RNA sequence: UUCACAUUGCCCAAGUCUUU
RNA sequence: CAAUGUGA
């Protein structure tokens, strides 16, 4: 319940393709280095303060003890040094003046680089992970002091260029940086990125940008009451400079001209003590510091402090903005990096030049294999078989494997009927029909009611009274004008109040249909009625479907940025038929911010008995596709939720021990794959093609993780998604496993394509979504009322409502 | 709220200090 | 899923 097993084997279907991987290969020493602690007092200083601290530190004590020695630092209580430090074994207190600190240095070990390389080549059963520390701490010393760090990435403001957002914001462009092991070298992981900065800007003009002034000669008088408070949910919480540096806590009411502290003006205060005539004493001041005391500061002595990131949700303009800057084509995003490893010029940094490392400046070359796909099998008369080709098939001329016939069905339009009239829902209905029969899911006739309604008020009334009213009602069709509260009503009526189908649709596309919007529509009603789409071609199917299986998909979905009470939502699906195609949901609301899924051994419970209850088998195996742990939570939540899926098992039924295999999947990271030969570029993106499996060179040194990049790109880079088995009773071959986790990327019933993700994970990621909806604005008796909101109705609690 | 892909928002990571 | 783009 522990080890993550080897890799059984390498894969070794599908042709060949050369790529090219942003992993930079890395030359390391084989000497030991030393680690020391650090202590310094107060503590409470920002990691950025502790780095100058550290810095001047070193500077200043070479006489004493670094010669010619360059140590690293990571900003916190590790410091690495590439030879011995005369400190011995014994702790020095050093006090450092900063333009006030007791520091202290303790020996605390020897790092092996030489181990490093055993457990590269697999000699040695386990990877170092403190030796794979001390090697990051080392590359990110420099930028960590020369750039803003973000995360595992640094950002500065860009050289001969600005990127304005508007707002008094900006973009800024930078790249992520990580050390990782592989199964060829260490390798240096590169990405571009971008990511919205405060302008370093006087506060005047950061008012102006806010307020949209040209300039504050436009505001005469001082600020109305709407325009101070705008400007005050705007600069409350960032940092102003004068030497001095403060955090902005709140605005003055009054102007400088009058606002007063013990008593004085402000204005006056700054004529009297610094001799300076504001200008613009009709603004108000920045109140900084302690919001309990009385430091105010004039708008006009005040720089906005540069190298602020903004936390804040950019604006729908600023975001339009964002992308036209940043949108690349994988070429383009490919050129990037490469040219952005010529420029970084790593091995002239004199930190990692001290530790004798040596990066290569081109990227890694790996040879990847291009899965075939899966046959699609359809129904009627017929029994189609579609072929994907580049990730992408469709229906015509095809029927669904078992379509419903829809007999009952009701419209409710929330859109206005000056907008969306009566013949616009005739046209609707008439193409709708046209297309559903085509599909091989015929709607017998017109709706059994279709009347307009509006507002939230409405919904509960009017699907009550269908509910009682037409007997085998199969759907509701809901016209909505566009963005509205009514569809978060609808879902809490249809999915937990009343347990009704209904599928919404926004007016545009009832006023001017196509056949493809149509289509697709289809796609959702069929799957929400009870109907199965297409299934895999049976005999085309991997071996593990000669006996019962059950496919799981799990994720947790945490709530914003900047958020502090929400819950985080965990959502399991499992499988439901031997296709497979059919699943039923499970979700929970859980701690905010837990990414293990506390209550999984409920959740599996209840999809096992479901799944015996659909096909009157028990599974004699368990695949849990796991979504979004990083792998530094890879252990933690493994013993949680293998022993939870265990726990399961044992408490159904005893001895029913099915094989369990565990694979987590990964669609962000910052490994991407780019096509070495032009020719394999794939459309106007230049990605490279559905399919695209890597399983060597840059994967893991000895365990069983692969990338499969299963969908095809419309637009900028791809990211090709990782799989990290992390326990395998089943024992796949890579083959079976790879080709299985394909195949199961063309079972999504959503649409004719292969999707970026196995579906039981994507449908997780449907349904936690669907719980955030059902909780909007209601977010031990208060986990209670979070948790009733989102439980469906029993008679939701075996659907596809999430479609 | 037709759908996918892509950017950001999500666990790990990152971040958080003292004269008006 | 929401904001924004690219597409079918
Ligand atoms: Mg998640
Ligand atoms: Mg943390
Ligand atoms: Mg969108």
């Amino acid at each position: 319940a522990f080890k993550p097993p080897p890799r059984p084997d390498f894969g070794t279907s599908g042709r060949t393709i050369k790529l090219q991987a942003n992993f930079f290969e890395m030359d390391i020493p084989k000497i030991d280095i030393y680690h020391y602690e650090l202590d310094i007092k107060p503590e409470k200083c920002p990691r950025r303060v502790n780095r100058e601290i550290v810095e001047h530190m070193v500077q200043h004590f070479k006489t004493q003890i670094f010669g010619d020695r360059k140590p690293v630092f990571d900003g916190r209580k590790n410091l690495y040094t590439a030879m011995p430090l005369p400190i011995g074994r014994d702790k020095v207190e050093l006090e450092v003046t900063l333009p006030i600190f007791k520091v202290s240095i303790k020996w605390v070990s020897c790092v092996s680089l030489q181990a490093l390389h055993d457990a590269l080549s697999g000699r040695l059963p386990s990877v170092p992970f403190e030796t794979i520390q001390a090697l990051d701490v080392v590359m990110r010393h420099l930028p960590s002091m020369r750039y803003t760090p973000v995360g595992r990435s640094f950002f500065t403001a860009s050289e001969g260029c600005s990127n304005p957002l508007g707002g008094g914001r900006e973009v800024w462009f930078g790249f992520h940086q990580s050390v990782r092991p592989s199964l060829w070298k260490m390798m240096l992981n590169i990405d571009v990125s971008a990511t919205a900065f405060y302008k370093a800007q006087p506060v005047i003009e950061f008012v102006c940008e806010v307020l949209d002034f040209k300039s504050i000669e436009e505001q005469q008088k001082p600020l109305t009451d709407s325009q101070r408070v705008k400007f005050t949910k705007e600069i409350k919480g960032l940092k102003v400079e004068i030497k001095r540096k403060y955090r902005v806590c709140n605005v003055t009411r009054r102007p400088a001209s009058h606002q007063t502290f013990p008593e004085c003006t402000v204005a006056q205060y700054f004529k009297d003590r610094h001799k300076l005539v504001l200008r613009y004493p009709h603004l108000p001041c920045l109140q900084v510091g302690q919001e309990q005391k009385h430091t105010y500061l004039p708008l006009e002595v005040c720089n906005i402090v540069a190298g602020q990131r903004c936390i804040k949700k950019l604006t729908d303009n600023q975001t339009s903005t964002m992308i036209r800057a940043t949108a690349r084509s994988a070429p383009d995003r490919q050129e990037e990096i490469s040219k952005l490893m010529r420029s970084a010029d790593f091995n002239t940094d004199p930190y990692v030049r001290e530790f004798g490392i040596m990066v290569k400046d081109e990227m890694t070359d790996v040879t990847g294999r291009v899965l075939q796909p899966p046959s699609i099998l359809y129904g009627g008369r017929n029994k189609a078989i579609a072929t994907p080709v580049q990730g992408v098939w469709d229906m015509r001329n095809k029927q669904f494997h078992t379509g419903i016939e829809i007999k009952v069905w009701a419209i409710a339009c929330f859109a206005p009927q000056r907008q969306c009239t009566e013949v616009h829902l005739k046209s609707f209905t008439e193409q709708l029909r046209k297309i559903s029969r085509d599909a091989g899911m015929p709607i017998q006739g017109q709706p059994c009611f279709c009347k307009y309604a509006q507002g939230a008020d409405s919904v509960e009334p009017m699907f009550r009274h269908l509910k009682n009213t037409y007997a085998g009602l199969q759907l509701v069709v809901v016209i909505l004008p566009g963005k509205t509260p009514v569809y978060a009503e609808v879902k809490r009526v249809g999915d937990t109040v009343l347990g009704m189908a209904t599928q919404c649709v926004q007016m545009k596309n009832v006023q001017r249909t196509t056949p493809q919007t149509l289509s697709n529509l289809c796609l959702k009603i069929n799957v929400k009625l009870g109907g199965v789409n297409n299934i895999l071609l049976p005999q085309g199917r991997p071996p593990v479907f000669q006996q019962p299986v059950i496919f799981l998909g799990a994720d947790v979905t945490h709530p914003p940025a900047g958020d502090g009470k929400k819950p985080s939502i965990a959502a399991v699906v499992g499988s439901m038929d031997a296709h497979p195609n059919r699943y039923c949901a499970t979700v929970r609301v859980q701690q905010h911010r837990q990414e293990i899924i506390q209550d999984l051994a409920a959740m599996v419970r209840e999809l096992l008995i479901q799944f015996y209850k659909s096909t009157r088998f028990k599974p004699t195996r368990i695949i849990f596709y796991r979504d979004g742990v990083s792998e530094g939570q890879f252990q933690q939540v493994l013993h949680h939720e293998l022993l939870a899926i265990r726990e399961a098992c044992i408490k159904l039924e005893k001895d029913y021990q099915p094989g369990i295999t565990f694979i987590v999947v990964q669609k962000r990271h910052h490994t991407r794959l780019f096509c070495t030969d032009k020719n394999e570029r794939v459309g106007k993106s230049g990605n490279i093609p559905a399919g695209t499996t890597v399983d060597t060179k840059i994967t893991h040194p000895t365990e069983f993780d692969f990338y499969l990049c299963s969908h095809a790109g419309i637009q900028g880079t791809s990211r090709p998604s990782h799989y990290h088995v992390l326990w395998d009773d089943n024992r796949f071959s890579s083959d079976e496993l790879q080709i299985l986790t394909y195949q199961l990327c063309h079972t999504y019933v959503r649409c004719t394509r292969s999707v970026s993700i196995p579906a039981p994970a994507y449908y997780a990621h449907l349904v936690a979504f669907r719980a955030r909806y059902h909780l909007v604005d209601k977010e031990g008796r208060d986990h209670q009322a979070l948790a009733k909101a989102v439980q469906v109705h029993q008679d939701t609690l075996r659907t596809m409502y999430f479609a």
